[PDB]
């Protein structure tokens, strides 16, 4: 097919192992830094930091989506990520989502926050043998 | 085993689909919106368009780390990520990746540069069903 689509970003490479990262509709930007650990400024997310960052929001915003759908206000929930990696080659072996409501959920919702969680785009993008390990609090 | 790392950043969820991460070590801010397509407000990066986005910027850093190596200055390269979703369930199929250099390479570095950039750490930890189409001009 000869048909190339819209453009979702234009990623500028700065120097000293920086990006910087335009999103098009929006005009918002965002940056990368390699690790101190490979003389990059560590000023910034690491692209390997993005991508487990885009799987925990993700998470909340489909969760934000079924409990709108539910009339739940869940402003103020909050998720810690941890990554864990793997060597050669060197990529994401675990990504642990700790996610902390800001008011007292039952046992049926936390299931349907949780499950709604688990099948979300970006969990559905990342590699499959990456244990998404997801955590409510 | 019964120790837990480092976390890598706090997302808040902020309402209207929206979130907020902060990366604990640089202390920087990134934001996402669901697309206006699902009632979201759209004036930022989507979770989906950031992980899009991450193997780009993933690539560049490669890229500047063999560029710095070989004493290239590569800075002011771009790169413009298309995404392409696939249904059912919704998830990233394809991701292509035009970059643009600031400079004329030869064909033995495009290809370091070509090679370097599909065994970066987020290639290697995105659904190896996703076709990462890499062009450069
Ligand atoms: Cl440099
Ligand atoms: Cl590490
Ligand atoms: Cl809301
Ligand atoms: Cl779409």
């Amino acid at each position: 097919l000869y048909f190339q689509g819209m453009t979702t970003s234009k990623v500028t490479y700065q120097g000293d192992l920086r990006t910087s990262a335009i999103h098009l509709q929006s005009n918002n930007e965002i940056i990368t830094d390699a690790p101190v650990d490979n003389q990059g400024k560590g000023e910034a997310f690491s692209p390997t930091d993005l991508l487990a960052t885009s799987l925990a929001s993700c998470m909340l915003t489909i969760i934000g989506i079924k409990a709108r759908d539910m009339e739940i206000d869940i402003a103020g929930t909050t998720a810690e990520v941890t990554k864990v990696m793997a060597a050669d080659p060197r990529r994401v072996s675990e990504v642990h989502i700790a996610i902390t409501f800001n008011q007292e959920l039952d046992d049926k919702t936390q299931k349907i926050f949780y499950n709604t969680a688990l099948t979300c785009p970006v969990a559905k993008s990342i590699h499959p043998d990456i244990f998404q390990k997801v955590i409510i609090h």
